[PDB]
């Protein structure tokens, strides 16, 4: 696996010829940059592994709508793997300061972890945000922070469950306790443990503490 | 419009030249668990042309992270100082997030020179992202380098008022790290007119 940064003009095909001369992509991107030198030409980026990279750097630096072409750290080796907070301000803010804590230690061990938040309310809102996580790279655990939810959220959480993410609730009102994963009081605490079952230098594991 | 495949070999190379016939933002990885574990998650931004295909297990068109997670605010650094700024521009964040405006900040403890250095670098290829905090005690060398080719690509950046000379190429220093956290929300978005072009240089706090 290795990453692959460029940068070129956006037009049609241009991803397709890109996309040819690589004939493994684990993961690829493409976007619009839309300020700074580079405005209104296409980021992409690929993460291939295995295959002749060096081959299709020359290959593609043939091509005249090529900006910047440069390898790169994959997303997993810089970024990592990542806990998803939503919910409420305050409260999403001290589940933060419990998992930026305890990645804080963990990422000085070789591995990468990170904590991505959003403060957003309202059920239908909530709802859509929690089907999102689902779509997100490296996100593996999902902290709901507030004082209440149900309804859609509720069936969003039970859904998440086929995606693999987990989920970890607060002691908070509505039926989204009983279908997360697991239900914490103390909100640093739930974020500490987000990290800690994501951790694989951590031996704590949401599925080792049922029953209790 | 999101899609569940098959891993194949090139296959995005038979879906872009569909589309290359009949894309601003487009992604593409492997789903390493769940029920499509081992599968390919493909999502653009031809149903017809396209559906043709069996290696197709799914294929339903979604909102975008633009729509749902909108813009970002990225934090790194020290993990104290990281949370102090995460918890203001949270806070600023869900009031304006309550109308429109869709904020999120992202953030990722790290600490050394070239680790951190290279974060910031890779700031430039995350979709979204319009405003990086530095949060530490003391950065320099290559930090200060990449903030300033982070620069060039229209990320603004706002360092605490550490020791080191990142500091000096960031496009605001402010002393209070909660502070430093609503300002970079308050800077994206829209719905405020504070801009940190229009102060570029000054420093806020002892
Ligand atoms: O992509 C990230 C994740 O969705 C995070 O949970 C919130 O911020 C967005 O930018
Ligand atoms: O994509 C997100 C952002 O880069 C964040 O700043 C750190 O975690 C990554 O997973
Ligand atoms: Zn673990
Ligand atoms: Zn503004």
């Amino acid at each position: 696996l290795r990453g692959l940064r460029i940068i070129a003009e956006n037009k049609i095909g241009v991803l397709r010829d890109l996309t040819t001369i690589i004939a493994n992509i684990t993961f690829a991107q493409t976007f619009l940059i839309k300020h700074g030198e580079h405005e209104g030409k296409a980021l992409i980026y690929f993460e291939i592994e295995g295959g002749d990279f060096e081959k299709i750097l020359e290959r593609v630096k043939t091509f005249d709508y090529i900006i910047e072409i440069e390898e790169e750290e994959s997303f997993e080796r810089v970024f990592g793997k990542r806990v998803i907070i939503l919910g409420g301000g305050a409260l999403v803010s001290q589940v933060a300061i419990g998992a930026i804590s305890e990645a804080d230690r963990h990422n000085l061990r070789g591995e990468r972890i990170s904590v991505d938040t959003m403060p957003v309310v309202g059920e239908e809102e909530i709802a859509e945000a929690v089907k999102a996580v689902s779509r997100l790279h490296r996100a593996e655990v999902l902290v709901l922070a507030g004082g209440i939810m149900g309804g859609k959220i509720t069936e969003e959480v039970k859904k998440l469950r086929k995606s693999g993410i987990r989920v970890i609730s607060l002691s908070m009102f509505g039926s989204v306790p009983d279908v997360a994963d697991v239900v914490i009081s103390d909100p640093v605490m739930a974020g500490t443990l987000a990290v800690m079952h994501i951790s694989e230098k951590a031996k704590f594991d949401l599925d080792r503490v049922k029953g209790r």
